[PDB]
């Protein structure tokens, strides 16, 4: 059968998505999680979450051990991996409110342990180069998508709509993420650049999270969830109106979550997790 | 009051800014700095100066303790850092000899310890993340661009000034460094490319060292020089010209920032930090 | 004495170059090399041989200790490297089975170790910052493209010959590199964003053994291998595997023209002015 993980980023520190069975902790061959996993059922799902920057928000995204939270969600039998990222945006288009399943990235990040694979002691034995043009499990993608739909949520798709036809709050159906190492934000100069690059937003916590899941055969999918911060630029009441658009987009996320859990159970997914798990095998460079 | 601390790069190895009252050997939660601190005073405006790579120049810029440098002049009572660097040219209004006053920059840094924060043992306990839109203390570059103006040096503004008013040696009111890590120097191929996203110019120390800076709540504004490291002799000439400039700039910006109040800046400085904190 | 180095990539795990005159099993003051170095001769020309991801090819491009390979090289007389590398196309002209000798790079590794000088107990004394502008060694190129000449390849140089002028397979006289720290391949935005620099391939080895040969003083060359890692988009896989087998039949070609062609000529002035680039980077002097 399925079993989904959730990966829940900044406002989801203390998930309460569903009335918890009880609270694990695991420990894996690369350290432990941010934090202890709650599981419970969606349904007749069975669904695990844990949160990215653990309880109390204490852990920046350059030193979440990824490796423990995604090898920790494979060993718990997981085939799903859905993640939510609070990001920044660099298009017009994408304002805060608004949410992005999505497609692509550019990754900037440094210093974490982005492979469970190599030749030292503390990894798996081997050579492992994994493609990830398109890096996403797009079946996973699309469902995120649906279950916005579901929810009576707006989907903008920039291929298909016109801009003028954008109703925020919406989902943007694709978008790329500059993923930054932190925990700094981004200069003038910087942002500039990748705006100029064609990126969608900025945040710090994608990468090597979406590498790692499909490196452990997993299918993956992000849903951003565009704030503001730049509150610097009546500081008090900013950031009480931020919160609360950011309050109002995590009731959102959570619904689009629950949605989303029921709809990757109804559907098999025999082949694909057949052809995650070959993925893996085909891109093994020692064997 | 104020204390200005000032970091010397390359041609401020062994500075001789003032009569040294007295030498001071410490270290940091974070490490050793990168030499000895000397303190001393510009007109009554008390001045620490560190040199970047110590005497010698034996650090390199990826192995610099930017936050025990940082920490160490903090651990003074420091309010300001002024910061020199020397810096190749990415385009052709700037040429060797000019000063750059930075306000903007892109990182192309990696593996050096860039915060105080974190959740490690080794780090202070909390979630930092500051904004660095506009990543130097505004005030503090003014005050570098004025000392140039009272030294008579030219200054550059391109926002105001057509290019025929840009007469070198010339301090640049505005601009942007790409930090590569080194130690080796960019390809043409990274440097067409560094062109082509519109950076002024190349160096190699200024991240993390301007991003700790304001973690600690410390005014911080960088004066870049600009040389030419692809001749050699007068190149060389040329740069002891620029550090003597860049000297006079120094002594003069230390004067200017003991001649005004700045405790709403450094209140702002610290709540900066505080506002940054996620955990909280 | 010239003493010619060769640094084996994908496809050269276990080369067959040479009769072996003597395995060598060497340490380094940065660690242990991929493996053990192989010591022979093409026709008089002194040679060794050393895989870059070790026998097995069990090391990933982000572990190579970049550093013990090049310092053993040096320290067992070599004068120059010759490196290969299997690479990603980015652009139209450059396709599956094409030879690239590579003039220039742009590097986007990091978390190697890529200096042999610094301020830590584990490095030589000095500070050195070497100048990359071109970062190879511009006789050691013209010779890999000579050998590819001498082999009957073809050769298309860009600056000099029209673009119909490419018939393939052709060494391309001249390219840059986007060297990735893998594991992982680009996404499609990264690629994108690559060939919009005027990238023209993508691997994940060229750097920093690239900069640690000529901080070592030796003259350094890469030829790369043109292949395909997107078959994903079971007969493109056979294919491409028969494609790699000829490609390696020819750079091996290559490579062995190319040192019998160093051999051929006197080094002393390149060779007194590697060393001299290097003594004139040293900042701390």
């Amino acid at each position: 059968k399925v079993k989904v993980g959730i990966i829940g980023g900044t406002g989801f520190d203390d998930p309460n998505l569903f009335k918890k069975v009880g609270v694990r902790q695991v420990t894996t061959p690369f350290g432990k999680p941010s934090d202890t996993l709650v599981e419970g059922f969606v349904g007749d799902v069975a669904c695990v979450v844990l949160p990215r920057h653990g309880k109390g928000h204490l852990i920046p995204p350059s030193e979440v051990n990824y490796r423990a939270n995604v090898w920790a969600l494979k060993d718990l039998g997981c085939t799903h991996i859905l993640a939510t990222t609070a990001c920044g945006s660099l298009q017009e288009d994408l304002v805060p409110g608004d949410f992005v399943v999505l497609n692509q990235f550019m990754d900037k990040t440094w210093g974490r342990e982005n492979t469970f694979y190599g030749s030292k002691p503390d990894s798996l034995k081997g050579v492992l180069h994994m493609p990830m043009a398109e890096p996403f499990c797009e079946r996973t993608r699309q469902i995120l998508i649906q279950a916005a739909r579901n929810k009576s949520i707006n989907v903008y798709d920039k291929k298909t709509m016109d801009k003028s036809a954008c109703i925020h709050p919406c989902v943007h159906a694709e978008g790329s993420a500059v993923t930054i190492n932190g925990p700094r934000f981004s200069t003038r100069c910087e942002s500039f650049i990748h705006k100029a690059m064609g990126l969608d937003i900025v945040n710090m916590t994608l990468v090597p999270e979406v590498s790692l899941a499909r490196e452990a055969g997993l299918s993956y999918a992000s849903i951003a969830i565009v704030t503001d911060f730049d509150c610097w630029k009546e500081e008090h009441v900013c950031v009480d109106m931020v919160l609360e658009q950011f309050r109002k987009s995590v009731v959102h996320v959570r619904e689009i979550l629950l949605e989303a859990v029921a709809l990757i159970g109804a559907e098999d997914w025999t082949k694909t997790i057949e052809a995650n798990k070959a993925l893996v095998m085909s891109s093994r460079q020692d064997l």
